């Protein structure tokens, strides 16, 4: 086990679903997956393994914040051996690109994090997720009919910045939303050689101002 | 209200406890204090409201690294008018001077985020307690009989660090422990014209290796806590 | 009309080819498009214009290094209103996973360069590509047979390293061959709206040593120029 | 016998005061001090040693600008044995909650150096004094009815600022005064496990433009001096 | 031989004469040299051999960018014994203190590329050229009636800025003009033990917007080109 | 007139000679000058004017570190009008081109500083003396049958440093010394559009731990001094 997690080993599929909050792990587990049976539950922190059309699944939640996903997604890969980690959250949208809703797949994660900096000689990682994954994705919303945004996101270590005047020029460059920990999951999965993927439903719009269940299918359906 | 607390406006008394774990939030509350309130659970981070030794004090947790911490820190203080934030957490040794179970006060948070040259300037802003609080802290341990190992901590966006080899180091410059919220708790307070103390408990020791339970985590350290209770009364 | 290119606007193709060698965009030139015909010849760096398979492609030599692939990326966007760049070049390989005469699709530029933290805020740019156009090489290279490898290239400074030390953490974390443009190809295409996609013939193992003789650098490199042209018929 | 202090090992109370003028050095042991003897004056840098009321204690300058100090400071306490090294200096004003003549007391010291990135992993070192020496602060400051105003400073590498649009940002995070030391006596005490405070008196104030005049700056301020020779007796 | 260059080991004279442009290259061969051998042509970057006025020269071409450059200038010392490197080319005004058509002797040049912090500690490298160079330059040009400016020059990874704003204050600190390899060529020739120079000639001013015709872009850089030609004899 | 200068407008020559120790200015003042007279002390920080061969001269101390010697020569140019600023010292040779008693010419001057970051838009600064006054010593010294060695100098926030491992690349890079002013004089003059130049003599060598004794150290400073006082003639 681990300071952060109370699983038995072996408790966890090799495919599993992350949400920062756990309430919406909860909530997936009760709605979408039969046999459900939470396995976790440090610091309030639930994760759960279950069925999906009789193949399984597994839930974790990382909480907020590259400092916080990143505790929780490295143990999953060493300690309880995952190897697909497909994190479904979501995120500000700052760009026009996108709207309420939309679920957007993130090809690269920029960061205001030191985090890469540490991990990668102080030079730039280039934070992605794996190809396979994002093909994957994109093949599986066709089928369900999803229209996928796909770009890149901020991922920040402020929830409430002191850099909005900046919003513009990232969406200028392909920024299609803000959230705070893809660039982490992104990097640990690169560190460990593991399979990994960013989608975030837009929750609040920056910009413009202005029930997730769409992009829960999505993930579940490419995990089959 | 706000994204992250579903209490309302005056649920929080404005002086507040703070730990990573809300469970630990929920223990206390449970245990030590009379007529407890579950005031706020969005994403099961759990606070509290309630009385010690007749004087009302609020709970809170902050989840894991200075991104989190800032988070709920950000909202206690600018929406629900928390005026005193003590933390009281777990972190890990790399001194000698210490040992499992010590009670840190941070005097000083070093970190590895760039957090605080985001917010300050590209500089080193050194990040730092309200000296008041500190002083009652030392008084208040004096009164009690605790011992309070005093000095810097590190705050680090790792819990699996890259530069353990940096640890000696980091100790010859008086870093007693390493966790993961202090020097964003102390950049927030400062930002936003409020007081803040961070002490931490020693939960695991990564020179002479040790660790202690999850479970130990949250029981293993009432000293701590009632201190804190102490230095709000 | 620009500095560094001396054809006029609507000599560009919206669809252009781009290397850093322009005796190899000529060799393309000569070899593959029909009515290939010279547009521009600034300081030797030649482009063309022809079809392939029916559709207007062009062709542009962009010199090496991220300064030299940013002026002509910016002024073919910008003044020659192209809106879909496909580079092939050399790479590298610091990876177990890749060998010699591996073509690799680069799903993420790194870099050493200061270019892209002066472009974004001093904080860290993902320097990616277009997902459609990454999408079109995959299906076309499946397509012909190719087995394309996929996954980071660190673009550097550097043709001579001074952090060859380094390789094998860049290979840990999925980096799998080494040039000096991707990243500003990337970045270039981002801030400007346009699409853009970056694959790379493995001529050299860094780590191993071993090299491609001349003729089998040619005898390669056909199909990474085969499976450009296809996609983007 | 340094290349910097011509004193014989020795010479030196382990208690040391630190103005950055030798000549508020030299005005601190003819005034105050009974017996008082020079005992070093390399460079005109001058100190002194003597008792305080039938107390030894030293008196030692460290010019200007963190390098200076920190080269009197390490000299200090490798050499010559001293433990307890308090900074008594001047700063500017940058705070509404202070004034002319206001005494200081530096509970962190922020910088725009890069001396503390250097020593420490290029991460943010929170530069600290000794907590005991501080509490002896208040406390002596308390008895002796002197007030006494407690925050951050910022130690700069510029007298004449590039930087005078961010002073409220400074002020805004608990930054009380500017002066040009006390991060690198900090950072050099933790270094070498050295007891250090630095207190400071405002003698420019920023936002209204005061400014003592030098023969002022040397003799206004000895309810400061008072206090620090009291809290080393 | 080298990847980027195609002459026989011995092709080069000791002395040799740089410029970014290999049709500038081609232009000084035909102009200025008598018995001029073309002796390397990979990627179409020409470098050649002959006399001027009976004395043994070699020219090169360099590409646009510090990367680019830096490749060539390498290649020429470490592996084709050149000696003294003289750098001439264009360069985009920011001074008063200059206008079109001057020529510019760059005692410093400065950058926003990471390069220079890659191999000198992360700290700051003043690249800088071989002094006595620089004092050939100048007697020659006093002595050739040339006049010849004197300063700093600013090497960007960016021909299209993105920090227009500060040309001012790059101004302000001696900086005449911008190009864009000056500061990688002094640092490689730094770190090989060679000698090397830059001048450039004014054919932009990026401030009042005035610029050389098509034709003095051909016809007014010849006596810069004189300048270094006679220098080297 | 200055908080740290207190000299009547016109008490200074606008040739000033710099050192960082105000007892060698005395020196130079007392042996050299015709007619010297104290114009400031300061913090016991002498200035004198004078004569030299009937040429009128003024000498000021500027303290250790680039901070400090930013104050001195920011108040002597914009305060007391000073226009060339000759800046003489010891240094610590690092390269096996010099040894003790070696004069070096600083024709650039590296740092570890911040400072020149905050000065220029957080990129690298190239700090460069006066070319014209660079000139002047080669020429003079020529006269005066000086053996002046020419290159850069590493200007250091440190005295004992905490990179000593890196002494060889630095001297790879052609730093043939530390101090820990050049940078900062330079960069104050660039500023402020003043003439300034850094000569330093080899009094130790950190390679090699041969140091002057006490006595022959002086002898040895007399050269330069005469080189500096003939140069403002
Ligand atoms: N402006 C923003 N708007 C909506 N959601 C987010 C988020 C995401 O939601 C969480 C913050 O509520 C956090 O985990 C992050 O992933 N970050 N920033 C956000
Ligand atoms: N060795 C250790 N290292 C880093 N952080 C912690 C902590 C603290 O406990 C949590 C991480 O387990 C988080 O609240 C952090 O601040 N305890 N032990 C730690
Ligand atoms: N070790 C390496 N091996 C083969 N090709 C390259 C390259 C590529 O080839 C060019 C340098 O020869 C340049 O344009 C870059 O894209 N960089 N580094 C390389
Ligand atoms: N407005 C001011 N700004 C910066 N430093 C100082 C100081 C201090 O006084 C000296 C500079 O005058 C130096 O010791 C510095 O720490 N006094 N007033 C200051
Ligand atoms: N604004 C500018 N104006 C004129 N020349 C240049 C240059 C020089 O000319 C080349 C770009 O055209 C480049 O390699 C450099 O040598 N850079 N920036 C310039
Ligand atoms: N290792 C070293 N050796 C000799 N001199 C110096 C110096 C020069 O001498 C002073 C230090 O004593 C300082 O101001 C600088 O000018 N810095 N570092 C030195």
């Amino acid at each position: 086990m681990t300071p952060h997690i109370n699983a038995k080993i072996g408790d966890f599929y090799p495919q599993c679903l992350l949400c920062g909050d756990p309430l919406r792990v909860s909530y997936i587990a009760k709605k979408f997956l039969q046999d459900a049976k939470e396995i976790t539950n440090v610091r309030n922190m639930l994760g759960f393994s279950g069925k999906y059309k009789g193949r399984g699944i597994s839930l974790m939640g990382h909480g907020m914040g590259i400092a916080s996903c990143t505790i929780y997604v490295t143990e999953l890969i060493k300690t309880y051996q995952v190897k697909e980690l497909l994190r479904i959250g979501t995120c500000g949208a700052i760009s026009p690109k996108v709207g309420l809703k939309d679920i957007i797949m993130a090809t690269g994660a920029s960061t205001d994090s030191k985090t890469n900096r540490v991990r990668f000689l102080n030079h730039d990682l280039s934070a992605t997720p794996d190809f396979e994954l994002s093909l994957r994705a994109y093949q599986t919303a066709k089928r369900l009919g999803i229209d996928l945004k796909v770009g890149n996101v901020f991922s920040s270590d402020f929830f409430y910045s002191f850099e909005t005047h900046a919003f513009d020029l990232m969406a200028k460059y392909n920024h299609l939303a803000i959230e705070m920990e893809a660039a982490g999951l992104y990097a640990t999965a690169m560190e460990l050689n593991a399979k990994a993927l960013c989608l975030c439903s837009v929750s609040d719009h920056l910009i413009t101002k202005e029930s997730f269940d769409n992009m829960i299918i999505l993930a579940l359906e490419m995990m089959s």
